[PDB]
């Protein structure tokens, strides 16, 4: 209410089996994900590719966990190599992940709850990205039930084309339709709806920077064609935010909540956006990718940066995620040790432990690293398996 | 040379089928850490859990890569749990993540390669924590040619009981006879002949600590026996450095090198260990865990902590290792990351980027993701593919 | 009831976290086994390695599926190797493979749902090989919460050493102490109480043709001992009906259903434990291995092959089982019909393709692969996406 | 020769980083596949889904193995689902797949060799489907470099759009222009070439059937445009024969082998193509999808079925290939098997098992399971383990 399905219960219901399976963490997810976003000022996230990075994330009292693509892309993929973020690795690697996160946080759970303790909520929502969803509209509908199945809470879907999609800041990326865009929307509802799920749909368009266009087919595209074509056949179009603002605009009915793809963390744009959203759809929730590829110290200063959050949780972006925060804190904090590995051995190492012991004043434990992992827990299991007599 | 081979090439000839398969990885990584280990003051490594700290930990200069089982148990195992460090995950995940090291390490190849780039030494050898070999000698022959097949360097296996194994730091270890130690040596080292690959075989004995025996089936094991058992049959043994010393001595013919695991990082230990095995073995190659699980600060003063493994080298151990160092950073960045950007959003984030950008005096890229992941690599690719006529 | 667990409540709400997942698969397939035990003279299935398998299994009216762990050894683990049947593949294979057989029986839910059929009842239930649980009491505790997690109705574990663990029907079997083997059964039980399911339990004994015991330790077990032990220490005892029937009962309050591994298919032996068993637990569901191994029709005349599964229900034999059907259907079919296209080709094919013809008068339907796999299915999903307007 | 490369060694060299890794299997299958082309009168080989069916397959004396991504698709992927041929399922699951393979093959060889048998040939050359390439170019080039890390001796590319492709026996199939589907086998030969391997590469055209194209950017594909085009904006041409002919001469200097998708056994088409391909190309190799979804003795009377494969031959027709033979023989001969035990218990078992000792008169040999998984073969590698002393 007020999003649009164009099909029926019946055609649900014929499409669903027999038998209803449960997807407890999936069902908890977007229940509170859709609370929070409805009674915050807004919710932070950042990326996270390990079960520990997204176990830290919580530890640390953020309420969501975002899971990039990317990051996925880089060095956390069924296929183990380190790629590009262009769809080049099997579409099952996401929700994978989120099943391995939903899984170290479950067993976080169960470690504070064997020692008495409710004092973290450990199932925090997991958004999750589905790029341009692998294919066509059947790999959209198979990427949102296996999130589902793995408990995502949230789901996003792009109009670039999935055969040659780029990172949202590489350039030469290619539009699909406008009426190709809602389709994989519709096929994402229609995965949700086939699995009893209230699943939070998320629609990103990559039209502020995107100058290609697949197909003249959709009457809404062609007034942003130039009528220059390339030898691939690509359509050239005017990028910016006319383009964005009218995607935006066409995924709205199909999207519970909508995200621009921006070059540069710049706020009057930012609410202009929020401004042209809302004139159609007062109070629609967006989501605003805060990129580190984005130079925060040189583009900003320090008063902006410090403000930037709270500055668009005001104009409606609800959800505002750190998509590479993962990949630079592991690349980061790997590097910098080893550096001074090599040069001072033990001294280095120690310097981080000395870290760690300092962030336990804020809640860190996992310098207690045998506790951090389950090995209390297990003890416990070894004791009530061996306890009793016979 | 002048290592022990129970058995003959007949043997090897009659188990090694009738085509041999090149493993090209693993051989240069033999080759390469075997030259390391005879040539320099001595290695030093960090655990890797992920392709990109291995990366990192390459680029940053380090000659070697140690593959941690506890890691794999905490956060990069196949059944997508966090495991503490007992055995209990699938027994081919350790194998599964250094294909995926070298995969990155492949990568980066390819990348400062078509940049005219041969600075970095990419292929860095990985020594791979085989644990107690995932149950009999069978199943240490199958991890064994797994970890050829992924291109490991090195591998070590412990003389702990697979079924109740532990943290080389957790309390009640039990020790598998010496006989039956042995024996898994002579399946790792059947491996490596039958697949043709020198692999490194590192002997670990975790007799330093360890209070109980399976059987005391070993005329070699029962100097060490009180004459106790308990409800599960094990028999209690004075655990010590005179044990270890037991152990490193019957492993030596059967193993490069030599591993004690230690509750502490002890110095005089250390060179008492070293003067026993090399009163018997003289020049044998020894390892040693520099332990994360050791409060550095606290148990050595700052002359000592920089000394360490300079020291340590001097006496024979020429490969030093931080196990769990790719945890600590891991769980430790997002953690610190996480707590801030809780509190102040992009001014934690903005803290994170500068210091990125200082690391970058020091070599560090990674700031510049999009080049690091490979995209101008695949975007070389795409330009062959498109460049020539029809 | 009267089922022992010797650890409470309390015990169990200790380690199973603070939010219940639901297993709404393994929930349905436990009750649906239990049903059907208390129910039907008997129920017989038959090994299936493959989901396709399963699904013929299911169309065909078999009541239940088996998951053989020899199959899995053999053309369907995760390393993608073929071994014997050693414990030799990742502990999380048979999980795996249960969970596609599973998706295999929804999808065809969905086809004869999306078409108006209810005539076959596509979720059967699935009784798993655990093996002897790939280590101690927490390895069995991981793998049990796996099946159920896959949606497995019942897991059988025996009483062999893992790390020597063999064929039911190899030589040279090694028991473990009966109070180890309770162990791991509380352990199993454990598992599902933690996860909140009523999975049916199976104990399996080798005790019928193992001469070897790794400990002395039980006073239960000493009895079969001759004094013997062998260079690796194992203990010599009597195999025979008498070490079985010993086992079964020590099982029977920690186990659903017992299970005597048999050299030959023999009813007299067969009755004798049956007695053995219902004499002390009366009623006691008995599960038993037609085992391919057999020569049927060697040993015996065509009227007994004919009574065989029919006899055992009415002893209490209320689950039996050929083990390895799915490897000699697979492993027969793709010979004959190769070794026939060498010579005959496309003759050789057309046979093939009638004899699917003629098995169509009995409900075949895959020579109609299309439809088989679901394209009618998908083809309906791309109609609901595409169907509505805008 | 005469292979056009639209690139040059010198872009190869700046792609394929500074170390040449060997792909042993891909090598020698590349090698032998090549050679029997050109020295047989033909290859005829079969779908398989596992190693056991390829084990099967190479044991019956067939020369060559097909991996069918329609067989993957319903029984055999990364998914663990049933799909219909859409490209629906993980990118890898086909190289993985050749993995499983390869390795079920050496380990037959190793079996075969621990017994002083040379008879069988194990390393038969795997001919396997990568679809249209699981998007892009750049997805081509990775499925490539998969299928011979895998040992793939050859992998084939089809025409048809990767987001709506299709089982090409299914109505509605969508070419790609001309340019695009050149491109990718530019993609493929570059794969090959930067892994230094000679393999075979087998272009696909499903023109015969497809009346659909997504773009009129391509001179050489309008000749076939109606001047319709449909909602989704695809161009609607005249399939057949001469559209077939076509993209076969299109693709023919960029393809060891040309392949024309048939939607019926028909000679004289078969010839038709073969004439008008060799008029152009004297001597090209082609291939023959012999499909399970012809009627073949409905089509054909017996003296054409048994012909049928020899005439092809003298075509030019040397790979042919019975796509879904896996499938077939597996559901079959478990519905068959199910069908009659749900009825007659072990009377309809003993039946298979006596099917199996009449294929021993042929050189079937599973029915002895226990040798034919690697049973005595780990035995011998148990005993070489335990043999010397110390």
């Amino acid at each position: 209410a007020g999003i649009v399905r164009p099909y029926t219960p019946e055609d649900v219901y014929r499409l669903r089996g027999s038998v209803q399976i449960e997807y407890t963490l999936a069902r908890m997810g977007a229940e509170r994900l859709w609370n929070l976003l409805h009674t915050e000022p807004y919710i932070n996230a950042l990326g996270a590719l390990t079960g520990n990075q997204a176990m830290q994330q919580v530890k640390a009292g953020l309420k969501a966990i975002y899971l990039s693509g990317w990051q996925v892309a880089a060095d956390a993929n069924l296929a183990g190599q380190m790629y590009p973020d262009q769809s080049l690795y099997p579409a099952n690697s996401g929700p994978q992940l989120v099943r391995n996160i939903n899984n170290a946080l479950r067993r976080a759970d169960q470690i504070y709850h064997s020692e008495g303790r409710n004092d973290i909520y450990w199932f925090a929502p997991i958004v999750a990205d589905a790029e341009a969803g692998f294919g066509g509209p059947l790999n959209v509908f198979e990427i949102m039930k296996a999130y589902i199945e793995a408990g995502a809470a949230g789901v996003h879907f792009e109009d670039q084309l999935a055969s040659e999609k780029k990172c949202g800041h590489m350039g030469g990326k290619v539009l699909i339709p406008t009426q190709a865009a809602i389709r994989n929307l519709v096929a994402a509802r229609l995965a949700a709806d086939v699995m009893g799920v209230p699943t939070i749909i998320v629609a990103r368009t990559d039209a502020n920077a995107a100058t290609l266009l697949t197909s003249d087919i959709d009457e809404r595209d062609r007034p942003f064609c130039t009528g220059e074509r390339t030898s691939e056949g690509f359509y050239r179009v005017r990028a910016g935010l006319d383009q964005a603002i009218a995607r935006g605009l066409a995924y709205a009915p199909y999207a519970d909540m909508i995200w621009c793809e921006t070059s540069e963390p710049n706020l009057e744009e930012a609410r202009r956006f929020a401004e042209a959203i809302h004139a159609q759809f007062p109070g629609k929730l967006l989501a605003y990718n805060c990129s580190p590829s984005f130079n925060w110290k040189k583009k900003l200063d320090d008063a902006t940066i410090a403000a930037f959050q709270r500055e668009l949780g005001a104009m409606g972006y609800k959800f505002q995620f750190v998509t590479l925060a993962g990949f630079h804190a592991l690349n980061y904090s790997m590097f910098e040790l080893a550096r001074n590995y090599r040069d001072r051995g033990m001294a280095a190492y120690s310097e981080l432990q000395q870290a760690e012991f300092a962030a336990e004043a804020y809640g860190y434990t996992a310098t207690r690293h045998q506790r951090e992992v389950g090995t209390g827990y297990f003890d416990e299991v070894a004791q009530v398996i061996a306890g009793g007599e016979i």
